[PDB]
């Protein structure tokens, strides 16, 4: 079951400056951040609460790492703001596969790595009224 | 301060179809169901999960009542997608006031009914890094 809002996925030019943005306009401060290669961004985690499922909600800012990379293509085409949307799961595998049988793209066969360790996948915007969508489950299993 | 991720706002052509879609695909019901005519929407929450600051984070679906209307105006622009994000807070005029006085535009000089009888304000895209960004204090005060 999709059980929380994990994170809003924002492309973003110069990942410092809206970082400090984002710290300096609300206090937000960076939880974690991050390389990652595959997918060609550098990332923050700004944690914004605690959920009710035993895991968290926060805002994922992203600057792509090179031009030829889903954040880079997109960026060049919208300019900064919001990229994705991401719903957590204590299973993504499973709920993927159900996902998968109801027609909606799912876009890995297996979840990936993304964050902090966590393993990821991806619905496509277009079988999802134009909202890109990710499935997460946290490496570290949450306690409701 | 802003303790939580309130919901993401999301602009659709159809409403009913697009909560069929949510409900179908991932199991979230509708938690409530209005239209703003000020605001020129027909809206629906889908509450995802509560939060640690006594709140809850939503997805709001959005359909334009009118084409003269923030939503009808980017839906005919962009298509179907993420429109805005909304933070919550137990004191909108507050936090609005302090992010005034670092020049970020707030739209309202008061905030305004949103949802559920609550009170927004909105902060301009272009002032932060591409994100309509709302500010929200729910009607009913929350327990931590
Ligand atoms: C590390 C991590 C992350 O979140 S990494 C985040 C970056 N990674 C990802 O986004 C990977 C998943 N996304 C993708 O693979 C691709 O971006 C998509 C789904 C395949 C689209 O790639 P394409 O190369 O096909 O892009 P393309 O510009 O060709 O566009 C294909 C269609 O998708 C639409 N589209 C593309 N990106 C979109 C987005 N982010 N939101 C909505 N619509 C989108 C686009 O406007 C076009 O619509 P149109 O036909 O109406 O013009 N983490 O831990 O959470
Ligand atoms: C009931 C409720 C709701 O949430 S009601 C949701 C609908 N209401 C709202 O969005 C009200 C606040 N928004 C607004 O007043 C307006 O949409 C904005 C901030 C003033 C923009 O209105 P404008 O008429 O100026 O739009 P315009 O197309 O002229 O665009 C002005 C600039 O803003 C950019 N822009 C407009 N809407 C945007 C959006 N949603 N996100 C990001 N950028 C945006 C746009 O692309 C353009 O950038 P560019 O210069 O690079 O081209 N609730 O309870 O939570
Ligand atoms: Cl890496
Ligand atoms: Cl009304
Ligand atoms: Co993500
Ligand atoms: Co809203
Ligand atoms: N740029
Ligand atoms: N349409």
């Amino acid at each position: 079951s999709l059980t929380r809002i994990d994170h809003i996925g924002i492309a973003c030019h110069d990942l410092d400056a809206t970082v400090e943005f984002y710290r300096a306009t609300y206090g937000f401060e960076v939880f974690h951040t991050e390389v990652n290669e595959e997918q060609g961004v550098r990332l923050a985690m700004l944690k914004i609460n605690d959920t009710s499922d035993g895991g968290a909600s926060y805002l994922q800012l992203l600057e792509p790492t090179r031009e030829d990379s889903a954040v880079g293509k997109w960026l060049a085409k919208n300019g900064e703001g919001v990229h994705h949307i991401a719903f957590g799961t204590a299973d993504v595998d499973a709920d993927a596969a159900d996902i998968r049988d109801k027609g909606v793209r799912v876009l890995y066969d297996e979840p990936r790595r993304g964050s902090m360790g966590s393993r990821i996948t991806f619905l496509h915007p277009k079988d999802c009224h134009g909202v890109l969508t990710e499935l997460v489950t946290s490496a570290a299993v949450e306690s409701p």
